[PDB]
DNA sequence: ATATGTTGTGTTTTA
DNA sequence: CAGTATTATGTAGTCTGTT
DNA sequence: TAACAGACTACATAATACTGTAAAACACAACATA
């Protein structure tokens, strides 16, 4: 199933501002990369911001 | 699901300065280890300070 | 079955206004394109909104 | 006899 | 965050063709 | 017919694109002392 940008952001470790999450998408930080259905982004529910630590 | 560094520090017996708690993370003295999320660390609620060796 | 516009629209991930969906049909964005039966459009069950540009 | 707190500089990420 | 700009969708009104 | 689907035309709104600014959170270093 697919989420809105809002719905996806609400379900993360820590939700950020929508404006930030959009910048993430513009910057190809999210995989799979969402697709703009009309005027709004759809994330697949499996979609994640990619990262680095341990 | 997690706590921020502040949120975690606030529930410890002795809260310390932010630097000190960061030092601990740097030196792997928190288990389980926190995950970095953007610009801040997120702790497991139950993470403890641990000194090995 | 073939679906009405309304029924088609209702099965999509993000249902829109009927007017929007009609604008799509006029622009050929639905594949396969709907047929015309009397007054109304009727859609293939697997019909999907597609993007006919290649940016 | 060392962990902690304070002050300062700089980078990255967020709002 | 605030601010300006871009574009698809949303809404509303009128009109056209069909049953 | 009266009712309805839809075509069209105009405008309003929402989600985003982009730019610019401030600051949060942290890494690192130096130093002070309880």
């Amino acid at each position: 199933m697919y989420l809105t940008l809002q719905e996806w952001n609400a379900r993360q470790r820590r939700p950020r501002s929508l404006e930030t999450v959009r910048r993430w998408v513009r910057e190809s930080r999210i995989f799979p990369p969402p697709v703009k259905d009309g005027r709004e982004y759809l994330f697949h529910e499996s979609a994640v911001k990619v990262d680095l630590n341990r």
